[PDB]
């Protein structure tokens, strides 16, 4: 568990995301109202959301709190377990580590796999992980294998001292309450298009 | 733009997933107060959200949550890019036993077309337009770098795609008749680095 509720943690990369957005564009000031027209948050609620950290907005300013708020101004070692193509898409995207996320190894089972380089590390046998994260003091397990018995490689993390694991898989990981684990879950964007897709009808009905 | 709010839409989902655990648990009831920690939400608001369209029945729930998010419905998908990300999308198989059936997969690199993906074959992107007129697709999912890619979404538009799920982080235009859909992987990486740093946060905050 959390000091801030979750429901504004997940709130905040987005504003992060949208300042960004903002700065990039020499955007100078944005006010309570276009910022929250923009979230679809209340502007009240992005008030009380800030304001769990400090005292319309500056946009370089609110962008570079949130980027301290999020914790982007430190570096986290990472290391992903499979390099199939979901695990090679997300290695590829470098700009994870413009923000931090530091690449620092690449696990397989497959002895295809082993040498091959993406940026530039090198694909290992997961044999050696455990080592590996204790060695290099990894921070993050970022989990891109199949689900089968996938209870037992989050174990081996854990035991190894990891602190956090990006989880990919759609099961219910175990593991300690002092570890951190998010989960992704790309269907929950994927329905909101069937959502919409199907909101003119679905309303047709219900009057 | 939506008739709901799309803070509501976005709970939908989650909603979905929650219950649709409980079913396979067989668990049949849920009081709003067990329900709503999970959520995270307060009952108050699960309530509200519902009240767009003392417990509740787990799978009635479910089965109105199937019919809002329109998951009772069939939708045709093309892949565009068969790259790391294209591949792992389409070997998903979760979306297809929610309605989400692959048609093609389209890419520009001529020592892919061919190659074989689930049940389907990987085709040139030239021909995404003509398939999609023959194939009635109702979703066109972007896994491409990049570069120019604003013409790629533009001929999934001409050609009647009637919604984009989008995975690059560039901001497409399409017209207010398209549903779009951003994907954004780091919007729950940077909860990640949020909850590391959190109690460090607070003790340099006081
Ligand atoms: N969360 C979501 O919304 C989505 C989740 N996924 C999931 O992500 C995962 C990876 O998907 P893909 O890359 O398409 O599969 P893939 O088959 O391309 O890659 C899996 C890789 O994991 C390796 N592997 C197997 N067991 C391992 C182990 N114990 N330790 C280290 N490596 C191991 C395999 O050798 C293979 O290289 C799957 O569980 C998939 O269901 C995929 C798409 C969307
Ligand atoms: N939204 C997010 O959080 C994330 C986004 N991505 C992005 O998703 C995209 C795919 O990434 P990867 O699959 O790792 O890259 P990739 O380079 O492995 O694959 C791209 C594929 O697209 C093909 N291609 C290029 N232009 C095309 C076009 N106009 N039409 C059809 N095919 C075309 C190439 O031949 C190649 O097969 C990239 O833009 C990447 O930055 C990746 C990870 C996370
Ligand atoms: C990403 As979750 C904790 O709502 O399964
Ligand atoms: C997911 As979006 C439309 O805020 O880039
Ligand atoms: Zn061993
Ligand atoms: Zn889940
Ligand atoms: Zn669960
Ligand atoms: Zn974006
Ligand atoms: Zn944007
Ligand atoms: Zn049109």
């Amino acid at each position: 568990k959390t000091i801030v509720s979750m429901a504004v943690i997940r709130r905040l990369p987005r504003y992060h995301r949208y300042l960004e957005e903002l700065l990039k564009n020499d955007v100078k000031r944005i006010s309570s109202r276009e910022l929250s027209e923009k979230m679809g948050v209340t502007a009240s609620q992005i008030r009380q959301d800030l304001n769990n950290f400090g005292g319309g907005y500056n946009v370089e300013e609110l962008y570079n709190n949130l980027t301290k708020i999020l914790g982007l101004d430190k570096t986290y070692n990472t290391i992903i377990i499979g390099a199939g193509n979901l695990g090679q898409a997300i290695a590829n995207y470098t700009s994870f580590e413009k923000s931090g996320f530091n690449l620092k190894g690449i696990f397989d089972i497959n002895p295809r796999l082993f040498g091959l380089k993406i940026r530039d590390v090198e694909v290992m046998d997961v044999e050696t992980v455990e080592d590996f994260i204790a060695r290099n003091k990894i921070d993050i397990g970022i989990l891109c294998i199949p689900k089968d018995n996938a209870q037992y490689t989050a174990d081996r993390l854990v035991r190894a001292g990891i602190k956090a694991i990006w989880n990919f898989l759609p099961i219910d990981l175990k593991v300690p309450d002092d570890v951190i684990l998010e989960n992704v879950h790309l269907s929950d964007s994927l329905f909101t298009v069937s959502y919409r897709l199907n909101e003119e009808e679905l309303f047709k009905k219900l009057k």
